[PDB]
């Protein structure tokens, strides 16, 4: 069990992109695996990691591993401390008394992490550096939502919420313009609120919640939302387009699609894995979509007919690969 003290002070208290500072410091502590006590007279307690923190401190940096002693700076500021067990037998009640003799005791080097210590006259710069972390070698796509995610964190919008917002898009384009024959239209609206992706990511990182939920929410609404894609299509075809063989070819793709995800999914609840094939989810859209949104055009329809073929296709391989590495994962584990 690893313990964390940060000394109380009067700035954690401010908001800060929808958390406050405090919350902020305490969550990142907790992900990087420690009890965070708030301290304004230090109480040690018996432990193995001894993580003190005493300036007040916005941590940027997103994993943070902490491997033997050292002295955690961010460029020329000292952010805080981090003691092994032995400074349970130097700690006397005195903080900064213990804290010079454990120092002349033991010769530590310094660490390198981004974080910036708060001051009121900064904030508006941590705020601007705090949006810049969550970009993460994403790219440009990634960096240009940052201001709606901004927005959205200082309304009180919640991520599922806009997770949600983004699958009745979809649905509202594949389950209602492509009946009605639109295409194009119905592929626009797909697109469109496909990108609330990036904004929900961008959202759950800013507001930490990274949990078993977010995850299990991700996962169920964009199989709901690749579904009603393929769903539209296959009413479609069957009925006003006028091409039942471009409409099986849909219908098997959709089976397909969910044999592809079940299989994954599956293997996990079995302590396997299985992420692998040719194939992936955001690739298989966006093929289809650009095909779509081609016919509703004008472009003549066999070009969507040939991509879900070779989509069928490379649906099959895939399933094939999975299932051939969960087989080769559970007899080796048998044995
Ligand atoms: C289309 C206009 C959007 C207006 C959103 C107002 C939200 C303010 C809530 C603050 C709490
Ligand atoms: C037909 C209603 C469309 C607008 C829904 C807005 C929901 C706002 C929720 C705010 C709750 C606090
Ligand atoms: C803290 C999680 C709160 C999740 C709110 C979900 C609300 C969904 C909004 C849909 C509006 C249409
Ligand atoms: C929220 C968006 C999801 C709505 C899906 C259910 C709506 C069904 C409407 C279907 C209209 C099709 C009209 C075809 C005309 C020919
Ligand atoms: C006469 C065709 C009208 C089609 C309008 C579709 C509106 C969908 C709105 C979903 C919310
Ligand atoms: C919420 C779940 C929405 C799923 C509903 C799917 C609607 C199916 C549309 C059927 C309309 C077909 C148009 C027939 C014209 C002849
Ligand atoms: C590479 C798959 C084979 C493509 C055959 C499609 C023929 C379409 C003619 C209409
Ligand atoms: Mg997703």
């Amino acid at each position: 069990m690893r313990l964390a003290y940060v000394k109380n002070h009067e700035i954690y208290g401010e908001k800060l992109l929808g958390l406050t500072l405090r919350e902020r410091i305490e969550k990142t502590l907790q992900r990087a695996g420690f009890d965070v006590r708030f301290f304004d007279e230090l109480s040690l307690e018996e432990a193995e990691d001894y993580l003190i923190i005493l300036e007040p401190v916005l941590i940027l940096e997103r994993d943070l591993l902490l491997e033997g002693r050292k002295i955690l700076v961010s460029d020329g500021f000292t952010v805080g401390y981090f003691f092994g067990g032995d400074f349970r037998t130097v700690f006397d009640g005195n903080l900064q008394s213990s804290i010079e003799k454990y120092l002349s005791l033991n010769n530590l080097e310094s660490y390198e992490i981004w974080a910036i210590k708060l001051s009121n006259d900064n904030l508006k710069t941590a705020e601007k550096l705090l949006l810049s972390s969550l970009i993460g070698s994403r790219g440009l796509f990634a960096a240009i939502f940052l201001p709606i995610a901004r927005l959205l964190a200082d309304w009180g919008v919640s991520p599922d919420a806009v997770t949600v917002v983004g699958t009745l898009g979809v649905m509202a384009g594949a389950l209602i313009f492509y009946p009605m024959g639109q295409l194009f239209w119905g592929t626009v609206v797909i697109t469109v609120f496909v990108f609330s992706d990036i904004i929900d990511g961008l959202m759950a990182r800013l507001l930490f919640r990274e949990g078993p939920w977010g995850a299990f929410l991700d996962s169920y609404l964009d199989r709901v939302g690749d579904s009603s894609v393929f769903t539209g299509i296959v009413i479609w075809f069957f009925l006003g387009g006028a091409n039942p063989t471009i409409a099986i070819l849909a219908l098997i793709c959709l089976v397909l699609s969910s044999l592809v995800s079940y299989s994954k999914a599956r293997a996990e609840g079995l302590g396997l894995t299985a992420n692998v094939g040719i194939a992936e989810r955001s690739e298989r859209l966006v093929v289809v979509l650009v095909a779509t949104g081609l016919v509703g055009l004008g472009i003549p329809s066999w070009v969507l007919l040939v991509v879900l073929i070779v989509l069928a296709i490379a649906s099959v391989v895939t399933i094939f690969q999975r299932v051939l590495t969960v087989r080769e994962q559970a007899k080796a584990w048998t044995a």
